[PDB]
């Protein structure tokens, strides 16, 4: 009748990301009923059969069906019975009806002569003769034991008042009789619904013990089955079920079309024949909407209980057939694998109990615009305590959809989110109950839920990148390369949903000041739910390493750039007096794998792990190899040219490139010996080659060997000495600079004696020790 409905969201504290949704339901009448009276009519079987005491008691004693029955309607002592029940309302009236059949028909016809009875005219199976007796009354195998009456104390009367017939039922005794005419009841069931209110609740409740052995004549005359004579055997003839089966089927015609329900009770049913289903089938023949049940009682307990049931269906606590629904809007999603925990709450007085499977079902349908359906369908028959709390928990995450959302990666479109803010995002698209009030799915009323509850999703993510700058040996170095102004750094989204990586989703650029090794920013609203990595660039001069040190959930980006190593050449002039020269030196640089290396590195430039540096006076007498790749190895030596008058001496001439490394080349320049001809006597000749030998042992004592650098004229020169001795030739006024020679050796000069053809031969510096430049002078005198 009346009906509360609220719906929220409760954020659960403590849980990123997950809440509770509450649809709850709250029943109210006023008073007893809405106004509908109900009007009920019992029928009893009254048979022989229902007096066998072998009903179980409550209490424990076997008992007699009547007995039973006499205190499942009125009562154990004030006890709810099934009349108390009813006409607690005081609208609500009841009617009751006792059936049980009388022999009105003969079986077969014998013969007493004065002498002797034996079998003469045979009935039982009628091809149409059947012959009765005379004087049977038609319409007497049942009678109303009360009439429509409010009045429960009258009733409980009638009831202890009901008794089963006595004697071997014929036609002619009067009352009921001990077979079972269940034809007999229904029909007086009519005759009173006929008189029953026509704005009531017309309901009829069935109560049989066995099947029903005898049927009604289109006369009213009964017809008994003496095929069923032996208890244990019954079985019947073709025309007596046609007759039966017709019976049922018009009885049912008439009364199923003016009945809001009706209800049957096998009490102890014991016969194979089974005819309360054939019931049942033409009831729903003529109202297939009615409830239309059959219960089945073997105690005085399960008849209290299967009474009760039927006083819980036409008398209601309040509403039924119950189902609330959600469906969830694209922003949140159900935990997998059911830990959602789905519950409807009853609030009892304050207190509150979990429903059971028994009472509440769940569902989930995938909806028809894409969305998920969570249903709460109730036990069909579950009637909602009058004003109770029926509340329907479940706990709900946030989507991608919404994370995005929050990110703002997501556009808010229409009515996704209250006033397009997304801490408002709405989480159900729609939200209903269904119920019923009554008897069976008459009502069935839908509400939709009015409030539609919001809620804001976790925070998006700050990821937080640091670049730290090293120097050669590490950090706490000083940095001696050019840093760039600054970093931009871009934080790339992996996509989940193919291949196409967001590779400018954030970007932030880092201040590179010199002098601050450390430095920090962050990208703000990112979008949590994605692996996420960074782009960084390549610095020239520097090494890069990019490393998450965070966790997935939760990045955090590291940077380091560590400056690459170089090596530089010196070279030291030891006798140094031109200083307008040059020198090359070669380096070997074999890169890590061992492989050799290739590239270009300041002014100087490597091929399969060459190159070579040309030294001189405005170069400040260096070469840098700079940035060269960590490790890298490298051999240095001069250039076979530039040793040329020098004795060279290397420091660090090899090694392995891990720090700045500085190899050395000295130079010594080696002692000369120069010869100089004048002549005396002549003025201009060509007459004029000496031909004078020098003599030249090493410090070593030891005669010179080899061939070393003369220079005459300004031109170089080869000069072999042999076993100390060389010779040359010189013109008036000529010199020769023999270069390399070794240090501290001596020398000695003397003119071939065929060349001092008439000559007085002088000579200055002859011999002498060669511990620098040296200079001797050979005249002549014709
Ligand atoms: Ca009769
Ligand atoms: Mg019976």
């Amino acid at each position: 009748p009346q009906t509360t409905l609220h719906k929220t969201i409760t954020p659960i504290s403590g849980q990123d990301d997950k809440y509770e949704l509450s649809l709850d339901i709250t029943s109210k009448l006023g008073t007893e009923t809405q106004t509908d009276p109900l009007d009920v009519v019992l029928v009893a079987d009254l048979s022989g059969s229902m007096q066998n005491q072998d009903v179980q008691s409550f209490d424990g004693r076997t008992i007699s069906r009547i007995d039973a029955l006499k205190n499942t309607l009125r009562g154990t002592n004030g006890r709810k019975g099934l009349i108390d029940t009813i006409l607690s309302n005081s609208n609500n009236r009841l009617s009751m009806v006792g059936f049980g059949g009388k022999i009105d028909n003969k079986k077969v016809d014998q013969y007493w002569d004065g002498n002797k009875w034996r079998l003469f005219r045979p009935y039982w199976p009628y091809e149409r003769m059947t012959k009765y007796y005379d004087g049977v009354s038609p319409w007497d195998d049942a009678n109303t034991i009360l009439g429509w009456s409010n009045n429960a104390r009258a009733a409980k009367t009638a009831v202890y008042n009901m008794s089963i017939a006595g004697g071997n039922s014929i036609g002619t005794e009067s009352g009921i009789g001990t077979g079972t005419n269940i034809g007999a009841g229904l029909t007086l069931a009519n005759q009173l619904m006929g008189s029953a209110r026509s704005n009531a609740k017309k309901v009829v409740i069935l109560l049989s013990d066995g099947f029903a052995n005898m049927v009604y004549d289109a006369n009213g005359y009964t017809i008994y089955n003496y095929n069923n004579e032996d208890p244990n055997i019954e079985t019947a003839p073709q025309w007596f079920w046609d007759r039966l089966n017709n019976n049922l089927n018009s009885l049912s015609y008439s009364l199923a079309p003016t009945l809001d329900g009706f209800y049957s009770i096998k009490f102890r049913y014991s016969n194979n024949v089974d005819s309360i289903t054939s019931l049942q089938y033409y009831m729903r023949q003529h109202n297939a909407s009615i409830p239309n049940e059959i219960f089945s009682a073997n105690d005085e307990d399960q008849l209290r209980d299967s009474f009760k049931d039927i006083t819980d269906k036409i008398l209601p606590l309040g509403i039924h057939h119950v189902s609330i629904k959600d469906v969830l809007s694209k922003y949140v999603q159900l935990l997998p694998n059911g830990s959602s925990e789905f519950r409807v709450v009853k609030e009892k007085d304050g207190s509150s109990e979990i429903l059971t499977e028994n009472q509440v079902t769940f569902d989930t349908k995938t909806t028809s615009e894409g969305l998920v359906e969570v249903t709460a369908k109730f036990s069909p028959n579950y009637s909602l305590e009058d004003g109770a709390r029926y509340v329907l928990k479940f706990t709900v995450t946030s989507s991608q959809e919404a994370l995005d959302a929050i990110a703002g990666d997501k556009k808010l479109e229409a009515g996704d989110a209250e006033g397009s803010d997304v801490n408002k995002l709405y989480s159900n698209k729609g939200a209903s109950v269904t119920y019923s009030y009554g008897i069976g799915n008459s009502q069935t009323k839908t509400k939709e839920y009015s409030d539609n509850p919001t809620f804001k999703p976790s925070d998006p993510l700050t990821v937080p990148v640091e670049v730290e700058w090293q120097g050669v040996t590490g950090a706490r170095t000083v940095i001696t390369a050019d840093q760039p102004s600054n970093v931009e750094l871009k934080l790339v989204q992996k996509n989940k949903n193919g291949g196409s990586d967001n590779q400018d989703y954030r970007k932030t650029n880092v201040n590179v000041s010199k002098n601050v090794s450390n430095e920090t920013r962050n990208f703000e609203k990112v979008a949590k739910g994605y692996q996420y990595d960074l782009i960084a660039p390549d610095v020239p001069a520097f090494t890069k390493e990019i490393k998450n040190v965070g966790t997935e959930s939760n990045p955090s980006f590291k940077v380091i750039y560590k400056q690459l190593p170089s090596l530089t050449i010196k070279k030291v002039l030891e006798a140094e007096n031109n200083l307008n020269k040059e020198f090359r030196i070669k380096v070997k640089l074999t890169s890590p794998d061992s492989k050799p290396l290739n590239g270009t590195f300041g002014e100087i430039t490597v091929v399969n792990g060459e190159a070579e540096i040309r030294v001189e006076k405005r170069k400040r007498w260096r070469g840098i190899l700079s940035y060269l790749p960590r490790g890298t190895h490298y051999k240095v030596e001069e250039e076979a040219a530039s040793t040329n008058g020098y004795h060279v001496t290397y420091e660090n001439q090899e090694g392995d490139l891990n720090k700045d490394e500085t190899s050395t080349v000295t130079n010594h320049k080696l002692p000369s010996l120069s010869v100089t001809k004048k002549v005396t006597g002549v003025f201009a000749n060509l007459l004029k080659s000496f031909k004078i030998t020098i003599n030249i042992r090493d410090a070593q004592n030891s005669p010179l060997n080899g061939t070393y650098t003369a220079t005459v004229n300004n031109k170089r020169t080869p000069l072999q000495f042999t076993n100390g001795r060389a010779s040359i030739d010189l013109n008036k006024d000529q010199t020769i600079k023999i270069d390399g020679l070794p240090l501290d050796s001596h020398y000695t000069v003397e003119e071939e004696t065929n060349s001092s053809r008439g000559y007085q031969v002088s000579y200055e510096n002859q011999e002498g020790k060669l511990d620098g430049d040296k200079s001797a002078t050979v005249t002549n005198n014709k």
